[PDB]
């Protein structure tokens, strides 16, 4: 049993509609207004071929940047500093309001969510998962707090591995509805967090995207809101955004939090637009300024023993759902597998923003290419 989950429409049953149900009454006024919801779907366009390189001024100091954005499977580029948007590119077949899987840039949505309920004094991150979700006892989540879930640093059980098969990874996605549900798998993602396990050591950093739907489970009993709701309510709505984003869903109706959030790339620059303003939005305050502080100062050196991340950043760490480099700059970074980044430049007060669709999840080769991109980038907007 998980316990009590927000209803997918006022006054639903646990678990309703389900895609065998949502013709019935009473579910169906509510899912002739959702399909997308329950059914994979397309859109049927209203508007009835080629690359759009803006790359403006950086472009005299990186004048092969196309080429390396290309070389990167690059699909939306944008370049936000200050307010102003000073270049962009997208891939031909992308267009500029066309939105984009944001892989575990999502992670950095949700630990904003997150961050949001604790300025308003509804989640303390010294308590225990428990505190919020006493349905996670027993499991591995089951001792640590919600810090540290929020910056990974818990012993799991769960191998964070994109390409294998056997993986928990896979067992996630499948659980989610990402991927073909097998035979005795856990009906839905709060069951399969339930049957996570670690030998109960706490502190090291450990990458583990059930983290973050942890963490949305305790905004979802905290608030009482579908995720979904509760990640407009107290983030996207407040970004004067010029389109909705999109999460995908679980049979629940839980959203993907880990990885699951698509929008365009103007829109996502609002949130790294949020963060350099000290945690506020257009349609008001979404984070504290303490807590935009501590996202910027990094977590523990010593809990990050990533290999692959601090042999490029000798120095980073990781926080409240954040990658933090370390470097000269203070570059701090969302990023999801296959080429997202959501990389925050306070040096020039800029937010540079890439999605990508590179071959692969997570190599070196990628990492480098890429780092190498957005360092010479926020350097290109250096004064001089």
């Amino acid at each position: 049993s998980t316990g009590q989950h927000p209803a997918r429409y006022p006054g639903a049953a646990a678990g309703e509609p389900t895609l065998d149900s949502w013709q019935e009454p009473p579910h169906n006024r509510w899912a002739f207004a959702h399909l997308g919801e329950m059914v994979p779907s397309a859109a049927v366009s209203r508007r009835p071929g080629h690359a759009l390189a803006r790359l403006g001024a950086i472009a005299a100091q990186l004048p092969d940047l196309e080429q390396r954005l290309e070389q990167t499977y690059t699909d939306a580029f944008l370049v936000l500093r200050g307010t102003e948007v000073v270049a962009e590119y997208y891939r031909a077949g992308f267009a500029p309001d066309d939105r984009h899987l944001l892989m575990a840039v999502s992670k950095s949505l949700c630990g904003t969510v997150v961050g949001a309920l604790v300025d308003e004094g509804r989640i303390d991150p010294a308590q225990p998962v428990t505190e919020y979700v006493p349905e996670l006892a027993g499991s591995v989540y089951d001792g640590p707090s919600v810090l540290q879930v929020l910056d990974m640093q818990i012993s799991i059980d769960y191998n964070e591995d994109y390409v294998d098969p056997a993986s928990e990874v896979q067992t996630h996605d499948r659980s989610a509805g990402w991927r073909t549900r097998r035979h005795g798998d856990p009906a839905d993602t709060y069951e399969f967090l339930t049957t996570l396990r670690g030998d109960g050591s706490t502190g090291e950093f450990q990458y583990c995207s059930a983290n973050t739907d942890v963490l949305a489970w305790i905004v979802e009993r905290v608030t009482g809101l579908r995720y979904v709701e509760a990640l407009s309510t107290y983030l996207w709505a407040k970004l004067d955004a010029d389109r909705d984003a999109t999460i995908t869903v679980d049979t629940t109706g839980f959203g993907f939090a880990n990885g699951g959030v698509s929008c365009t790339a103007r829109d996502l620059a609002r949130v790294g637009r949020m963060m350099l303003d000290g945690g506020v939005a257009p349609g008001g305050r979404v984070v504290s300024e303490d807590w935009v502080r501590r996202v910027l100062a990094g977590g523990s050196h010593e809990a990050m023993t990533d290999k692959g991340f601090t042999n490029t950043f000798p120095d980073g760490s990781y926080t409240r759902q954040w990658w933090c480099t370390g470097n000269e700059r203070g570059n701090v970074s969302g990023i999801g597998i296959h080429g997202q980044n959501l990389w925050l430049d306070p040096l020039t007060d800029s937010v540079i923003v890439k999605l990508s669709s590179w071959p692969d999840p997570d190599t070196e080769h990628w990492h480098r290419l890429q780092n190498g991109i957005l360092l010479d980038v926020s350097r290109a907007l250096d004064a001089v």
